[PDB]
């Protein structure tokens, strides 16, 4: 049993932190093992609905997932859920200049 399907529903998980700029879009993209299973989308502890802010985009087997104004208040911590499996990710949205 090598590699089988014992014990794995994501065939790839979301990076271990993301970065991206203020007032704009990150990107989070999942895939399944199989399309059978269903994919659901929370930040912090509670569902995300579709909407402009949210873009779900499905193909095949892999679902990604945009989020329109990106703001340092918006940084919050996402889980997918797929099956019998589930991963997080943290997201870092800058704010502001650095140097100048």
């Amino acid at each position: 049993g090598s590699s089988g399907s014992s014990g794995a529903a994501f065939a790839k998980i979301l990076d271990p932190a993301y970065q991206v700029d203020k007032g704009g879009r990150v990107r989070f993209v999942v895939e399944l093992a199989d399309p059978k299973l269903e994919v659901k989308w929370y930040k912090n502890g509670q569902e995300i609905r579709p909407s402009t802010k949210y873009i779900f985009e499905h193909k095949g087997c892999q679902r990604i997932l945009f989020i329109n104004n990106c703001q340092m208040t918006d940084d919050s911590e996402y889980y997918v859920t797929a099956g019998d499996e589930k991963c997080s990710t943290e997201l870092f949205v800058r704010s502001g200049p650095s140097s100048g």
